[PDB]
């Protein structure tokens, strides 16, 4: 993989990062979570066991009609990365805007595909874009 | 570290991510790079060997008078994470705004400290904030 650094050290650096970091394995139309760090649990409010081993579309809830889904689905199919923002809902019920940075990865040894995502609450930048759009009009 | 996923797989997921990812080890007033991924090389334009094993303050160049430095230095000293934006300069000479998400990590076995950072070009959001500040005035 990379001769520069020990893999265990890199894994601990990821576990402790303040950014949410998840890894997902493709299974047909779905993509199933296999790794979440502590930062992700804090961003979502769901426990590690509560959230693992399912497509994390459940964070969308009933707000299923969002333009971000399609561009994510189209990029995943094309095997290209993407960066889209959706409106997610925490376990306690809070609503926020989540910027998803998804990168498709293909392990040729297994001939299946994985995905790594880095999430960040950008609800501030969203509310600043809405304010700017209002002033422009 | 984490029983969920193989560390080598996680390392390859990091090597291939579209986000820039670096790991740095503290050495006194400096903090020295030990890991960079391919996305970081593309964001900066410097090769992997050109950039490793030095404090990546060199990306600031002569533009050394930036408020981001101090808040990063104050957070690193306090052992708390931070998210600051600086004006960096590529190897070709391009100027952009880089959002740094730095998380201090302490390996008690070695009794030294590491840092993991995730970088992203947010020059678009910066230019949208300047435009909004102008319209507000
Ligand atoms: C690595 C990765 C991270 C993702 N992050 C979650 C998330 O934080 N919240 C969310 O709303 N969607 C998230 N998604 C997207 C959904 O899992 C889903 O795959 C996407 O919306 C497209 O498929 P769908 O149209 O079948 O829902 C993520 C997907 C991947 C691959
Ligand atoms: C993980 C990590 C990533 C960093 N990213 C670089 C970068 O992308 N560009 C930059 O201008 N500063 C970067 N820095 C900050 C500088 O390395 C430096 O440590 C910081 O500006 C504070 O110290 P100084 O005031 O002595 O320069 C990073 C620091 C760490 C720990």
């Amino acid at each position: 993989g990379s001769h520069m650094i020990n893999a265990q050290l890199l894994q601990s650096m990821v576990d402790a990062s303040n950014d949410g970091i998840v890894v997902a394995e493709k299974e047909g139309d779905d993509t199933i979570l296999i790794y979440v760090n502590a930062a992700f649990e804090y961003l979502t409010g769901y426990s590690r066991d509560e959230t693992l081993y399912q497509d994390c579309r459940f964070l969308q809830g009933d707000d299923r009609d969002q333009l971000g889904r399609a561009r994510i689905r189209k990029a995943m199919a094309e095997g290209r990365p993407c960066r889209e923002v959706l409106r997610n809902y925490r376990k306690d019920g809070s609503a926020f805007w989540n910027e998803l940075s998804i990168t498709p990865v293909k392990s040729d040894f297994d001939q299946r595909t994985y995905f790594i995502g880095i999430q960040k609450d950008v609800s501030r930048q969203v509310e600043l874009e809405r304010e700017l759009a209002e002033l422009r009009a």
